C-alpha cells in the first residue's frame, strides 16, 4: 500500500532481513485474486527459516 507502484520497466526491489517475517498482516490488506505460492505452502511460511 503506497502512492503509486512502478511498471515492469522500472520495477523496484525491496529486500528485508534480520526481522521476524510475519505473513499474517498480508491477509488484512485487501482481498486477493490468486494466493498461489509455487514454492511452499501458505500455512508453512512461519515454520521455515529465511
Amino acid at each position: 500500500n503506497a502512492t503509486t507502484f512502478a511498471s515492469v520497466y522500472a520495477w523496484n526491489r525491496k529486500r528485508i532481513s534480520n526481522c521476524v517475517a510475519d505473513y499474517s498482516v498480508i491477509y488484512n490488506f485487501a482481498p486477493f485474486f490468486a494466493f498461489k505460492c509455487y514454492g511452499v505452502s501458505p500455512t508453512k511460511l512461519n515454520d521455515l527459516c529465511f
